[PDB]
């Protein structure tokens, strides 16, 4: 193992921010796999399909997955997200932490984060946020927005935030939350209106948008934490393969240097089978109780 190329599902839409992971980590992985990694998009129910496939997949090695925290939001979403997250899947280890920004189409009235909660909370009814499905990062981060604002807004669901992206920067949507690696280009060359960042301090490659926690909103922070999993069973040797070539991956300047450019956080230390592990087991808990407090139930 591997003797053929290993695929790597990736549960949003191509061009979006876990597929540019992705696919930065399926090249660096390369040298020391020994195998290409050939990425696979398959979007919808917020990712719970793309999680669901590679549970149900061939335990070889030959499937494997890369997906973030809505990982760990969907158990507390739905009645059945199609996975057990403890238990079905062989976990290889944690990828990057990806803070947020909050963002609005180009011509959105206001020009700052005050000024954003005063006309979303004035203007309701008239505006639109979007997301990539219920157990989205963009859904997570919505969810915390609208509950911040005490608004309820129409809220139109992708299979990815980039064709999210796509009819935001078509002025079809008003408002997104969406993480760095999908954002970054579009704020920083003044395409889109950006507002503040989730992150407990600046994130320092978007310098002048304000946290959320400074704007006002205490202990408003996500970090979109990745993980890379292989399907329950996988063997142990495969396993082992898999997290040298992750811990390699994670190491690599190219992979990095395209990470820090996005403002990503590699997690280079933590790309171990435990540190996954425990990281589902706080998070599965956490999130499960801010959606309580908010009344989001399972459906
Ligand atoms: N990370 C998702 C977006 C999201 O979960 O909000 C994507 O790659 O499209």
């Amino acid at each position: 193992y591997p003797e053929r190329p290993v695929n790597m599902v990736v549960p949003f839409a191509a061009g979006g921010p876990t597929d540019n992971v992705a696919r930065s980590l399926a090249e660096s992985m390369r040298p020391t796999l020994g195998e290409t990694v050939v990425v696979e998009n398959k979007g919808g129910a917020g990712g719970t399909i793309g999680t669901t496939q590679v549970a149900r997949a061939q335990p070889d090695g030959y499937s494997i997955l890369l997906m973030h925290a809505g990982f760990s939001t969907a158990p507390s979403l739905y009645k059945n997200p199609g996975y057990e997250p403890y238990t079905s899947f062989e976990p290889i280890g944690l990828v990057v932490d990806v803070p947020m920004t909050i963002i609005a189409r180009g011509d959105f009235p206001p020009n700052n984060i005050k000024e954003l909660a005063e006309y979303v909370k004035k203007n309701a009814d008239k505006i639109s946020l979007a997301n990539a499905g219920i157990g989205a990062a963009s859904h997570l981060c919505g969810t915390m927005l609208v509950e911040a604002l005490g608004v309820n807004l129409l809220t139109i669901p992708y299979k990815g935030t980039a064709p999210a992206m796509n009819d935001l920067l078509g002025k079809q949507v008003d408002l997104m939350c969406d993480q760095t690696t999908n954002t970054t280009q579009q704020i920083t060359s003044g395409k889109v209106k950006a507002y503040a960042v989730t992150s407990l301090k600046r994130v320092p490659t978007l310098p002048d948008l304000p946290t959320m926690d400074e704007s006002g909103y205490k202990g408003f922070e996500v970090g979109i934490w990745h993980g890379m999993w292989a399907p329950k069973g996988t063997p142990k040797p495969v396993v082992d393969k898999l997290v040298k070539s992750l811990q390699a991956g994670l190491a690599d300047p190219k992979f990095q240097e395209r990470m820090k450019q996005l403002g990503a956080e590699v997690l280079t230390n933590e790309a171990n089978p435990e540190a996954l592990q425990a990281k589902v087991k706080q998070q599965v808990p956490q999130w499960a109780e801010l959606f309580k407090k908010a009344g989001v139930e399972k459906q």
